[PDB]
């Protein structure tokens, strides 16, 4: 079998991206977060917390006659913005695109944090990392994939994820009119639960090329790109007026300037961003100090390949016995 799905940027800055899922009998649509960041696959439900929903749509489990619940199970979840959610857990048919799992664990939402109640544009979350990090107790869960990919014609899922625009997942096969040249694929390393592998390096704009090896996560589920402080502080130092705001939580630039691209290595091959991607606009409305997509990880213990890298690429996540990422330009 295969699915593709459309993603839609919530927002002009493609703060996150949002696919339709179908949920339930008869399909209850939901769009979600799809997050290769982590394990669990929730929602906003009719048992989450009125005060806590505005404007989401939300599953209701007891209008879905494949709807089961999970006795016993509970699910608790915090991501690294410090955003979580909790709740009970139901499984329900689940489809993606035209690719449907049965018995699918669906986590629905009892209580879920500000950030999550703040944005109605997102119904829940997806996960796409490794079952390891799922977080339902007391029996762990799979994720969606882990669970469609032994019916998958390739055990594979890709991301082509579009600049101020839709772009695609598909699950189950690579669209080779997707991409331009060659895919790269690089070592994963899943001891961390995520599809962590090592960048060979950077360039920032027309730079020479700094051979050194950045070990990250590929995650769709974060906004922008996090580097360790040396690459990213030789980044914006090529930003006349750029500056790291401890007041604002990062590096800021004028909305004036120009950015230069970054390019990041996959094994000999290379990825660049456009320096338009990097831009994400006023730090407030109206502001003329506009925030930077490239970022410090220096407080997060992991570099962190998100959507700013990720967009300028079509990625594959490759689920084989030996997990592997595939990039390739676009
Ligand atoms: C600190 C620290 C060390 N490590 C935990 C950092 C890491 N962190 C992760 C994710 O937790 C997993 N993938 C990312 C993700 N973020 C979201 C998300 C979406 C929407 C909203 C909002 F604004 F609507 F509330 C909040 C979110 N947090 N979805 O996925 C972040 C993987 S490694």
């Amino acid at each position: 079998s295969t699915g593709s799905a459309t993603t839609t940027p919530i927002d002009s800055l493609d703060d996150a991206y949002i696919t339709p899922v179908q949920i339930g009998t008869p399909a209850q649509t939901l769009n979600l977060d799809f997050d290769t960041g982590s394990s669990d696959l929730w929602v906003f439900s009719s048992e989450t917390t009125a005060s806590e929903v505005d404007g989401q749509t939300i599953y209701t489990p007891s209008k879905s006659t494949t709807a089961k619940l999970l006795s016993g199970a509970t699910w608790s979840i915090s991501y690294g913005d410090g955003s979580s959610s909790s709740g009970d857990v139901y499984t329900d048919t689940v489809s993606v695109g035209g690719l449907t799992v049965t018995g699918q664990a669906v986590e629905s939402a009892k209580k879920v944090s500000s950030s999550f109640t703040e944005d109605s544009t997102i119904d829940g979350l997806l996960g796409l990392a490794f079952s390891t990090l799922n977080t339902v107790s007391p029996t762990q869960q799979k994720t969606f994939f882990d669970n469609a990919k032994a019916s998958l014609d390739s055990p594979v899922f890709t991301a082509d994820l579009g600049y101020h625009a839709p772009g695609t997942y598909n699950f189950g096969f690579i669209d080779t009119t997707a991409y331009t040249g060659s895919i790269t694929y690089t070592a994963v390393s899943t001891k961390q639960g995520f599809w962590e592998w090592t960048s060979t390096g950077y360039a920032v704009g027309s730079g020479t090329f700094k051979s050194t090896s950045i070990d990250g996560i590929a995650d769709t589920g974060t906004t922008l790109l996090y580097l360790p402080a040396t690459v990213v502080s030789a980044y914006w130092a090529q930003v006349s007026g750029a500056k790291s705001s401890s007041s604002v939580g990062g590096y800021v630039f004028p909305c004036s300037a120009t950015l230069p691209s970054f390019t990041f290595g996959v094994g000999s091959a290379r990825i660049v961003i456009p320096g338009d991607y990097i831009d994400f606009g006023p730090i407030s409305t109206g502001s003329s100090s506009c925030f930077g997509g490239i970022q410090s990880s220096a407080g997060i213990g992991i570099n962190i390949f998100g959507d700013v890298a990720l967009k300028a690429a079509f990625v594959v996540f490759n689920g084989a016995t030996t997990p592997t990422l595939g990039f390739a330009s676009k």
